[PDB]
C-alpha cells in the first residue's frame, strides 16, 4: 500500500534493534523506548491544564523537533546512492515505523544543494490527533504538535536550513485525516513568530 | 525466571505499518527517542522545578503501568500470582525502558500480600537524567517507579508504592527498588501524594 516508501521501510527496520537481553531498543545510534500513547496523553492533559495550551504546544513541538533532528542524522548515514527525494522520504518512513503516523508524500519539490523545498504530505492515523480528542475533545486548531515539530526538525536538519511545517487540516479538528505543508522559513508570512515556538524558555 | 514471559508477552507486540501504528496488546504505542524525552525533562525541570517535574513523570509512568496490568490480566490463565507479577518486569524490559531482574518477590493477590525487590539495569531514565544534568543527590528514575507502582497496584487491587534504594543517577552501578503496601512505608501518604495531579 506504500511506495516507494516500501524500500525505505525495509531498509530501516534493519537499523532497528530490539534487545530484551539488555532491556533496550536502538534505532540507528539513538536509544528508543516504547511508550503508551495514553501515558503521553495523560502528560499532555496535565501540561495543558497547568501551563496553558500555547506553552504546552511549544514543549511538544520542541520534543518532536529533537526526534526529527536525530532521525535526519540516521537518514544521512545511508545517503550513498540516494536522490534528494529518496533521502527526504526517509522522514515519512521513520515517522511510520515509530508508529507516530502513516505518512504519504503528496508532492515534494526538493533540492538540498540549491536550498529549494516545497512539501505537502498526507497524515493518516495520527496518534497525536486521536490522543488529543480523547483527552480534550475536538479542537479549534490543528493539534499534531509533536508530529509537526518532527517534520520541521527532520527536514531542516536534512536541508541545513529552517523548513517550517504547518497543518492545513487535522483529525484533531474532526477532519478525516491530517495534511501538512513544509517550506523555507522565509516563505511563511508569519514564519518568524512560528519560529519562536521552537526555542525553549 | 521467565524468559517464558518475554517470548510470550513479546508476541503481543505488533507493528501495523499500513496504519502507521504499533500495538502492545490493546494499547497503541510509539517509539520515542530517549534524547527527546530527556530534552522534555530538562525543560520541565528548568521551568517548573525538580519536585513538580518528578510528579509529572511518576504519574505518566503510573498510567503506563496500569495499562500493562490490564494486558497482564487478560493472560491470567495458567499463571500463578508470581507469574502474573513477572509480566510487569517483562513488559518494562520489552519496552526498552529498563532491564528488570526480580530479586525476592512475595505475593498473594487474594490475601493482599506484596513485598517485592527488583534489580534495574540500564535504566534509560537515570541515564538520560545524568547526561542532561549531573549525578543527582536523590534517586531519579521517576517514570520507571511510577510504572512499577501503577502496574503492581492495578494487579493487587490495592495501593502498592515503590521507592528506589539505589540509582545510577546517583552514581551507583545499578538501580534497586522495593515495593510494598502503603501502610508499610514511613511517609507513605506523602509518597501517595506525588501520584495525585496538582
Ligand atoms: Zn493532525
Ligand atoms: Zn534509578
Amino acid at each position: 500500500f506504500s511506495a516507494t516508501m516500501r524500500d525505505g521501510l525495509s531498509n530501516l527496520a534493519r537499523r532497528l534493534r530490539f534487545a530484551m537481553k539488555e532491556g533496550s531498543i536502538w534505532l540507528g545510534e539513538q536509544r528508543m523506548i516504547l511508550l503508551h500513547t495514553a501515558a503521553l496523553g495523560a502528560l499532555r492533559k496535565e501540561l495543558v491544564d497547568t501551563l496553558g495550551m500555547e506553552r504546552a504546544r511549544g514543549l511538544f513541538m520542541r520534543m518532536g523537533f529533537h526526534s526529527g533532528v536525530r532521525d535526519a542524522e540516521l537518514a544521512k548515514t545511508m545517503r550513498s546512492g540516494h536522490s534528494d527525494f529518496g533521502m527526504l522520504e526517509m522522514g515519512p518512513c521513520l515517522h511510520t515505523i515509530e508508529g507516530v503516523v502513516r505518512v504519504t508524500p503528496l508532492t515534494v519539490d526538493i533540492n538540498i544543494a540549491a536550498g529549494v523545498y516545497h512539501g505537502e504530505f498526507l497524515w493518516e492515523d495520527s496518534f497525536e490527533g486521536d490522543v488529543h480528542r480523547q483527552m480534550f475533545g475536538v479542537a479549534q486548531a490543528p493539534v499534531c504538535w509533536m508530529q509537526i515539530g518532527y517534520a520541521t526538525g527532520y527536514t531542516s536538519a536534512l536541508m541545513g536550513k529552517t523548513i517550517l511545517y504547518r497543518e492545513l487540516e487535522c483529525v484533531g479538528c474532526g477532519h478525516p485525516h491530517c495534511r501538512i505543508l513544509g517550506k523555507p522559513l522565509e516563505q511563511w508570512e508569519d514564519g518568524e513568530a512560528e519560529l519562536a515556538l521552537y526555542q525553549p524558555d
